């Protein structure tokens, strides 16, 4: 009675579909960091997605589905040399860098790399009043610096950030332009929500991209437009089930299942997860309701999933279930206690 | 895998000629459990697998006479497959799954533990020769002890062989007393279960010991309450075998992780930015899931009145929350170079993902 994903693979192409539809102008590169299932990578390959990888492990994993190196950007802008020149000999020459120590690595390591600054909205992010100084020290580097990116994060309460973002690029765009550089391309990142219940929509957040978009950044045949989106993509595509394997009484109830903060629930702590524990049984009308705490297999006390959400009696051998699990959840997994990773099935 | 030179500090100088690796000190391991034998003299070592799984690690232990606390069927097949019988196996996990049962039995793993009733229920079922110890409460495990008398009832009728009472008081002790209340709490429900006709003669003691030198509890000092706590309340007596769980005492101080420096930013007050090959999602997730708090050391010679800056430290990864040193003063470093964190045996190792790609760093071993 071991714990599974189904990951419903046309839950992805919905999610495209209504990309297209709401931010045309804008060709999606695919964070792989999200989610690496060769399943999501290749749907998404099919429907013709480009895609962003942070490291040398996760070129090569698009780069062996099939995928071509102009549909890959680099975008980690702290980069060990040794993923540089790996990345240079799979013909992948689009990379972000955030500062000019980067731009010394770059000229030693892949000095015909297309460059791309990266704005700040701590981690990373060039202030916009030191961009001017390096851009600079690029020119004297001879860096074929080539646009500007950004990215807002997953805690927008107001999509305001997204269109600060964009105006604050189009001053650093001109920047480069001025200092005679090859800027026509703008990458605005990702953050973009993945689940229906999300306060900020999607719609409206593309709604004030697009209107920041007409203003700064107006068609032309010389500018691409493109994203880094992850969880919007895969979020709402997995679905968790995991089996309760023991169960203790005080009302109150403690229900203990196969999967949790070391497992796929690592979500809870490294991308602020909250999750709502769903019974699989067909619930009857009218059944109580007990304050209940969902633990992980592992010793540790920290291993815990839900404080107390409200759920009907279960027993031992029932199911719960775990919508929209896709994002950061089966990446950031580990093998502690000797617990196993769920396996995934697909619609 | 293995390497030259004496101690720990010496071994890392010589390979350095870029990932990151560890260099485990197997030695300090045997100096921990000398340190044991003489401290808590009537207590068996029952490594915590969990803590640090490394084959080389659980070769030494088992050489020097532990045993072993697995919490999974995949931690029971890894001992096992190293040569070590089933009675030096403790299943101390309170809350099984039924198949992970299923599993302990057919290996010959008999001693397992539990906290309520639910889980006799399964026990009966499942695996109805087994050696059961009842965990006690010092909010996730541990049967509180006024339930204590209602469980070992329902333990009688379902015909359980119950054979002890084992704690856990956890790493986070400032006060070495809840040990002496542990121990005297185990004495109470010991007493039940031979009142009640089990054969009582395990007393489990659980984990939680330091195993660093900046511990500010002390090893020697929490020792001294335990063997007061154990001459009052189990004093010694042939039938009676008392047993612990000590998973980062033994390992904690055995590991050193050596990083590389992969980018630096500066901020002209002067403050430095270092990008290291290895972040949270690798060894330093022990500060996410372990509260571990660690200190960067230069492997590079102290030039003398050098100046220092303050500095943070960021893994390699991709992500805000990617880092492992907020503020620390240290000298300018250079891309290339080497960062040292002590202390990296204890959680490190076992909680690590390759989240973005990144592989974990290499064990290489010193043997002292
Ligand atoms: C990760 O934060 C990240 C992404 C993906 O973010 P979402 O999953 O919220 O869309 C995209 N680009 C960069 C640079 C990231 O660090
Ligand atoms: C894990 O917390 C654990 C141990 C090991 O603890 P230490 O590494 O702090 O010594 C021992 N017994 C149990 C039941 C644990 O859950």
């Amino acid at each position: 009675g071991d714990p599974f994903f189904v990951a419903d693979l046309g839950d992805i192409v919905r999610k495209h579909e209504t990309w297209k539809k709401c931010l045309p102008r804008v060709t999606p590169f695919y964070a792989v960091k999200c989610n690496d299932d060769w399943r999501v990578l290749g749907t998404l390959a099919a429907l013709g997605t480009g895609f962003d990888c942070a490291s040398n492990t996760e070129i090569q994993r698009v780069r062996g589905i099939g995928v071509p190196p102009e549909k890959i950007i680099y975008a980690n802008p702290c980069k060990q040399i040794s993923h540089i020149r790996y990345a240079r000999d799979s013909g992948v020459d689009v990379m972000t860098f955030d500062c000019v120590d980067e731009l010394e690595k770059v000229a030693k390591t892949h000095p015909k790399a297309k460059m791309v600054l990266r704005i700040s909205t701590v981690k990373f992010g060039a202030k916009v009043e030191d961009c001017r100084f390096i851009l600079e020290q690029a020119k004297k580097l001879n860096i074929d610096v080539t646009g500007v990116s950004f990215h807002v994060g997953s805690g927008s309460t107001d999509a305001s950030t997204f269109a600060q973002a964009i105006s604050d690029s189009r001053f650093v765009f001109d920047m480069g332009t001025e200092l005679g550089f090859n800027m026509h391309i703008l990458d605005i990142g990702g953050g973009f929500p993945g689940t229906r219940d999300a306060p900020l929509k999607f719609e409206e957040i593309a709604g004030v991209i697009n209107n920041a978009l007409e203003k700064h950044f107006p068609p032309d045949l010389k500018l691409t437009i493109v994203a880094e989106p992850g969880r919007y993509y895969v979020a709402s595509a997995f679905t968790l089930a995991v089996n309760v394997i023991a169960k203790a009484v005080t009302q109150s109830f403690m229900y203990y299942v196969n999967d949790g903060v070391y497992g796929s629930f690592n979500c809870i702590l490294y991308d602020h997860a909250v999750v709502r524990p769903l019974p699989q049984r067909e619930p009857i009308p009218n059944e109580k309701l007990y304050p209940s705490s969902v633990w992980g297999p592992t010793c540790d006390g920290l291993d815990q999933i839900v404080e107390r959400y409200y759920l009907p009696e279960m027993q031992v051998g029932e199911w719960l279930l775990f919508e929209d699990m896709g994002a950061y959840t089966v990446v950031g997994t580990s093998s502690f206690n000797g617990f196993q990773s769920p396996t995934i099935y697909y619609v």
